[PDB]
């Protein structure tokens, strides 16, 4: 199956000028924590904002475009990201915009990070719809030294 993985902010805000709007190294963490061993599908722009591999996990990129790091799978469709993933029993699109849009309607599934933070951004999240989906996780965190603000963690299977 397809996933995606997200943290929004107040009105699905999921960034400004190719950054998060924020800081929350818990999320990393939990991000980390659920794309750890699986195929990150991702795109040129999240690409550079991430600048190198993710360990542990296959990086496949969508450019049009020519690949600029042989350390890391390159494709020009989605189907090919489909395709470079293989026989995996799920496969994580970590963003950006665009990438969820083309997505969304083939994720069975989602881990959302809701961050207490209403910020301006030029890039929002695909409207899903609750009806289809069944949330079937939800965790709680106050914002602390580090993540300076509250945040909820949450999973959600299409129904
Ligand atoms: N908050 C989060 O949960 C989260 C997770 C990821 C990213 N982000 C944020 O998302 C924002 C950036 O996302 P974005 O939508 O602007 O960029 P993106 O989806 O990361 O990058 C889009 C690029 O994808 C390529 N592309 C997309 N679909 C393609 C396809 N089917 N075939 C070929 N190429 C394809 C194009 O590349 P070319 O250059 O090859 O023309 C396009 O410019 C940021 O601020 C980032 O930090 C947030
Ligand atoms: C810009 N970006 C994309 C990004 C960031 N947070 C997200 N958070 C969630 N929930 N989902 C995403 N798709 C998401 N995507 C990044 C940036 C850095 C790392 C990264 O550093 N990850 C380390 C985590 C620890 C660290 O940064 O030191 C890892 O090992 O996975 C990941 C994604």
């Amino acid at each position: 199956m397809i996933s995606l993985i997200a943290a929004l902010a107040v009105d699905r805000v999921i960034g400004m000028e190719n950054a998060m709007p924020w800081n929350l190294p818990a999320d990393l963490a939990w991000f980390k924590r659920n794309t750890l061993d699986k195929p990150v599908i991702m795109g040129r722009h999240t690409w550079e904002s991430i600048g190198r591999p993710l360990p542990g996990r296959k990086n496949i990129i969508l450019s049009s475009q020519p690949g600029t790091d042989d350390r890391v799978t390159w494709v020009k469709s989605v189907d090919e990201a489909i395709a470079a993933c293989g026989d995996v029993p799920e496969i994580m699109v970590i963003g950006g915009g665009r990438v969820y849009e083309q997505f969304l309607p083939k994720a069975q599934k989602l881990y959302l990070t809701h961050i207490d933070a209403e910020v301006e951004g030029d890039t929002h999240f695909p409207d899903y719809e609750p009806d289809d989906w069944e949330s079937v996780f939800s965790e709680f965190h106050d914002a602390d030294a580090q993540n300076s603000h509250s945040y909820c963690f949450e999973i959600l299977e299409r129904r």
